[PDB]
């Protein structure tokens, strides 16, 4: 069965590897097994396996754009002051370094400084743990690329975290994949506000659905996953993609539990 690493164990292993300056102790790119894919393995508490891990209590911040021209027109009719554009990529969960905004000046862009001239940041209790992991995955990923074959050490390395435009709250994006050959949302999506007891005694959650009882799909996803909703789930990070645009380390949602 597919191993899913626990988030606290993965974070700990990554932190320790950084401390030892040996990311290879935890992160391995299996180079030799058009657009190419290499498996991402991590070793955590003994077990080596492709990178799959769980996450909990992560706050999505951001607006997923609508996918259809009908919804685009509707939203622009209700808000003439702004321009909404059709989504061109798969919808994404966006998770910031902090769950609340650092205090910002009136420009809406610079972080405030205190009496001593210190940039004020929220406390550690507001730090997203998933962001902490992705930070370290990105360095493990960059360390592995610079240690890989020469043809790859030269290629453009795409970053996992947007840190600039100099962002006050950096962003990490989790892709909600829609199978392009079927137009069906791949990850199962459940509603945390709809707990349900099953016959086996366990309690789960109903499927995330819109007002009309339609399960989340590419056309209604922007209505169902909205800003400041809370997410648990499992992230799929089992591979890196070597395309003409460079080497990317895609993060995808394997399964989601949404609380809005």
């Amino acid at each position: 069965t597919t191993h899913i690493f626990h988030a606290d164990d993965l974070l700990q292993a990554l932190q320790q590897a950084k401390a030892e300056k040996n990311f290879s102790s935890v992160f391995s790119l299996d180079w030799d097994k058009t657009v190419k894919y290499v498996t991402v393995n991590v070793i955590v508490k003994g077990k080596k396996a492709p990178l799959m891990f769980n996450f909990q209590n992560e706050k999505h911040v951001g607006t997923i754009p609508p996918s259809t021209d009908e919804e685009v027109i509707r939203m622009n009719a209700e808000n003439p002051k702004f321009l909404v554009k059709k989504r061109d990529r798969d919808p994404c969960l966006q998770f910031n370094k902090y769950k609340i905004s650092p205090p910002l000046e009136d420009d809406g862009l610079t972080v405030k400084k205190n009496e001593q001239g210190e940039e004020i940041y929220p406390g550690d209790e507001e730090k997203s743990k998933l962001f902490q992991i992705i930070e370290l995955l990105e360095e493990a990923f960059e360390d592995a690329v610079q240690k890989g074959p020469e043809a790859m050490k030269t290629k453009h390395v795409i970053k996992l975290i947007q840190r600039k435009i100099p962002l006050p709250n950096p962003i990490a994006r989790i892709r909600i994949k829609i199978n392009p050959a079927t137009s069906i949302l791949t990850p199962i999506l459940l509603d945390k506000n709809k707990p349900i007891t099953l016959q086996n005694g366990k309690t789960s959650f109903e499927e995330l659905k819109d007002e009309d009882g339609v399960k989340a799909n590419p056309d209604n996803i922007h209505k169902l996953i909205e800003s400041h909703s809370i997410h648990d789930g499992i992230i799929n990070a089992r591979s890196i993609c070597i395309s003409n645009m460079g080497i990317s380390f895609p993060l995808c949602l394997e399964m989601g539990v949404v609380k809005v």
